[PDB]
């Protein structure tokens, strides 16, 4: 290969500090150590939490770094011992890691695993302790282990799920974050049973991925709750069958809930990141047995509360990262799901713009004026 | 029969009053109206939950009152149109009613039914929406549908649990509330696997219930957690294996239990009512799987509180009422359990005393000096 065993010059997007936009420019990556994997990036899009993070609201926020973790792409090269993966392979940068062998990757209730998660939580590799990524010889951090709003991107070997070299990697690219967390909220957390009524908070790419499975495990009732109401047509779109503007109620938001459906619902997600929310969703589900997932991220030190007699009285409250998907061996399953015309994955995508443009994805995100847009270089 | 279809003078213990002594005089029973059923009380226990309302705690209270809701006993006459028991019957009456048809005796999660609390609540029946007992002629209201602290009392059928002839009925008059509750918080809330970890946190008659039947379940360890280290050896005798003072340690209590087992416990208890322990024992269930259930009621005014990064991370917040045991279909069933001798049902009792020693029992349940006194006639 021209470029195995050498450092990349490439184009990147590069948070210097939070709260600023985003500098395109020439980055420098290095060639993988042992056990990692150099990704050439197809596609890439924008999630809540590349924001979350650019807003200063990461306790572990590090700068500068190289934000970005919903992407596919082409296997470069791999470091020494990697045996997964090789040269030509395309895959989907996991920040879940999956390593089959921690305590979390044997359970069959989590996805938790513990393998590399010390190292890309600050973001430097395992290997030795550092980033591949310099500018001018000095470090850019990695950011959630996979740092994909670069040309090229350097990641553990437990975080490439390999796919289906036939899948678009423009399409499946949704599938490193926000689409699948929705779906897994509802297939592998909840596990919603069909009949089921269902009340979704937040109408952006993952609540609108909690409405399709839902839709597809067989709820009955599928209450969509945005106050932003021009996100109601393509929820109902989904499979959704009432919408609501909490705007239009007197009554908080939980209350509306409850009356509509006598007890609440038997499910409810939160798909936002916001703890007055994250509370309604708990007490409108159903008394005696409702479930509330929290799938959204809340800002770093904020408490939920409720209280103890909405538990005691039947309500389980829990949340999910990732829908709980063992990322290395079931994205794979979800992008065959995907080639098998199951999915409504293509209807997420509303931009599909250069990566030069990244900041202005940021923009149209932060106005709620996309669902997902698809970064090419 | 000398007394069906006629009213009943009988011994029983009036609370004319919150925060004074009981009153043990003779009362006025009328028969039972239509879906009633008139029990002779051949035994009945003191509660915590007794004391709270006597000491003027409850928002529902309601004096005067006959309090009282553990007890077994004999059906002296049924009312109109009911036909589960007849005269003759051993029954448990139970605070947590079951009719068989409302939307939570029909799901299989929930033992919530709605048939009477709303009269129960305010101490009538539900066929006139008033008392059957009073003193020269006025009104004395009933005590969450059992107030069996009264040689008869009227309940409605659906509280009425038809019993094993053959048990004794001074052991099985605990199984219509705390026993069974922590039981029940394990064998149908958590559903306790084999080979787990559990901890419980304070250990009263429902803790060590708790702990009974995590160590029938299985359970590979149980950690019991209390202030009060002279409860340690009879948690022991239930089947504790670790005992543990927060006093002891200069961290947060769930710290030390992560620390013994360095992720949390498969599932952990609360079974005092405390909230701030309530989060400790969420927050030391075990990473990415773990469950905590509050089996314990909080004062009146308290939330719960946690960040929401300990749900999205694996742990599952719930609570039970009752235990979840549907009571008129499965408390036979605890009967039927307890004489097959596969439980220490016997071991909660510490003191046998005569129904005129009421305020004097109360005195030692307010001690601490008791796990379970009965009272006899
Ligand atoms: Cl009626
Ligand atoms: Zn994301
Ligand atoms: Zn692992
Ligand atoms: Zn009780
Ligand atoms: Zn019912």
């Amino acid at each position: 290969s021209e470029t195995a065993g050498k450092p990349i010059e490439c184009k990147a997007a590069i948070a210097w500090e939070a709260k600023k936009p985003l500098e395109v420019r020439t980055v420098t990556v290095a060639p993988p150590g042992p056990g990692e994997v150099r990704v050439q990036i197809k596609a890439t899009a924008l999630c809540q939490t590349d924001a979350y993070t650019l807003g200063g609201l990461d306790p572990e926020g590090r700068f500068p770094c190289i934000l970005g973790h919903e992407a596919a792409g082409v296997v470069e090269s791999v470091g020494e011992g990697v045996t997964s993966v090789k040269p030509g392979d395309h895959v989907i940068p996991c920040y879940q890691a999956y390593c089959g062998e921690c305590k979390f990757c044997k359970h069959p209730e989590s996805n938790l695993c513990v393998s590399v998660r010390a190292f890309t939580g600050k973001g430097v590799m395992k290997s030795d302790g550092k980033p591949r990524f310099t500018v001018d010889g000095k470090p850019i951090y990695h950011f959630m282990g996979t740092s994909t709003f670069s040309e090229y991107t350097v990641v553990h070997e437990q975080s490439v799920a390999k796919i289906d070299v036939n899948a678009p990697l423009d399409k499946v690219c949704l599938l490193g974050c926000g689409v699948s967390t929705g779906w897994g909220a509802v297939f592998n957390t909840a596990k919603v049973t069909a009949g089921s009524t269902v009340a979704v908070f937040g109408l952006g790419a993952v609540g609108l991925a909690v409405i399709e499975a839902a839709k597809r495990a067989g709820a009955s009732r599928i209450i969509a709750v945005d106050i932003d109401p021009t996100k109601f047509p393509t929820a109902k779109e989904f499979g959704a069958t009432d919408c609501i503007n909490p705007k239009d109620h007197e009554k908080p938001i939980q209350q509306v809930i409850v009356e509509m459906t006598e007890w609440g619902c038997d499910y409810t997600f939160e798909c936002i990141g916001n703890t007055a929310v994250m509370r309604a969703a708990l007490e409108c589900a159903h008394r005696g047995w409702g479930t509330s997932v929290i799938v959204g991220v809340a800002a770093a030190g904020q408490e939920i509360s409720t209280r103890p007699f909405q538990l005691v009285t039947g309500r389980r409250w829990m949340g999910t990262a990732f829908g709980g998907y063992k990322s290395r061996v079931q994205v794979p399953d979800l992008v065959t799901d995907y080639m098998s015309g199951a999915t409504l994955l293509d209807k997420y995508i509303t931009h599909n713009m250069k990566f030069d443009q990244i900041n202005e994805a940021f923009e149209l995100l932060h106005a709620g004026e996309c669902l997902r847009c698809v970064l090419t270089f």
